[PDB]
């Protein structure tokens, strides 16, 4: 159909992560489901190449825009492209330490949303919090959307990780989400999506399994109008 | 450790701005009213260099954390620093255009707050629209609040600006605020503050000035407690 129309029901999603941190590769399968109507999801993910070479922290924006909840007065852009889909290119830039640049796709598949990632995380220091796996919680935040031309979105973020020091690891996060279609899309005005994240260490034998839960939902900050009160 | 208690009174606040653009010095001075609780407050902003060499529009952010609304249950940084003031160190880096470098220093004679900034704006763009003074609005956005270890506190924010042709500028703005005394001060955890501004023009104000009101309110994101439910 169009957009929100194909997830007016209760979803799954399946992802596969090609990556790399400093030359290390490694693959991440993940799935879960997103029941109608979405904004509080889950997902499983585990590492098909073993152990991760870094901390499971920063793999938290990778393993679903679409699954946000939207209130009725903001177009839902990530639902909106399908079904010819969407892509996504971002980098996540981190003080004092690495950048991680992704390049992600999203098809739909009936009611699977599939998505396949390349990462690349470069410059990541050996001695420090990320490539330790120092990295104690995912800060809640504030990501902000803007408009990004007639057929794209961008998405730019905060993203803390609270250090077992006590400090803060911060990632500076810059998305574009790109409709693959050639139809008119109706694109968002400025507006924010609240992300909250805790990540699980499960029960793991010889591949790291993780589950990884979020509540997303938008809400927009409307402007004042009189400027004497 | 009191302060917030000094805010309970309705307060008075003046600001002096010694500024450069590109060479260019201007000077800018500035006062206004915010009562308890606070959270939606005035300011009156002159150019006492004849007229502003560039936009008004990303001056907003020189022309007060403390008379920001903080709930109960989240420590106001700003206002806990008082009697002894704090000082700011501020960067705002525009996209494909120049960098605010700013120095702000407060200090309370009772019931006044008189802030002293120097800024340099370098490297901005004399055929940009800050330069050009196409600024159209200041879009409203979600700041995010971080301790930054024992003395100091973070805020980091997107401010956008509307151009005239529909597009946006984006600033990155970064923010060091400073405890200016030898005392433990308590450090507020990660949250936000709510920025809404707009600028207007007073009639009966022959001089280049802008009267501004800004609603700035601190709120928190309760964090998720299973990775699962």
């Amino acid at each position: 159909e169009g957009g929100p129309a194909l997830f007016q029901s209760d979803m799954t999603f399946k992802i596969f992560i090609d990556g790399e941190v400093n030359g290390q590769k490694f693959t991440i399968v993940a799935d879960g489901s997103s029941k109608f109507p979405h904004g509080d999801f889950n997902v499983h993910a585990v590492c098909e190449t073993g152990k991760l070479p870094m901390s499971w922290k920063p793999i938290c924006h990778l393993i679903e825009p679409f699954f946000a909840r939207y209130p009725d007065g903001i177009s839902h852009f990530a639902q909106e492209c399908f079904p010819e889909g969407l892509s996504i290119d971002r980098t996540v830039r981190f003080e004092n330490d690495g950048t991680m640049t992704s390049h992600h796709t999203y098809e739909l598949d009936d009611t699977c949303v599939v998505s396949r990632i390349t990462v690349n995380c470069d410059g990541f220091q050996p001695d420090g919090p990320i490539m330790r796996d120092q990295l104690v919680d995912i800060l809640p935040n504030e990501t902000h959307m803007f408009p990004h031309g007639p057929n794209a979105v961008r998405q730019l973020a905060f993203i803390g990780f609270t250090t077992a020091d006590g400090g803060l690891m911060m990632g500076h996060f810059d998305s574009k989400m790109t409709f693959n279609g050639s139809r008119a899309i109706e694109i968002p005005g400025p507006h924010f999506v609240t992300i909250i994240t805790k990540q699980m260490r499960d029960t793991s034998d010889k591949r790291d399994h993780v589950c990884q839960r979020e509540v997303a939902y938008a809400h927009s900050v409307p402007r004042i109008t009189s400027a004497i009160g």
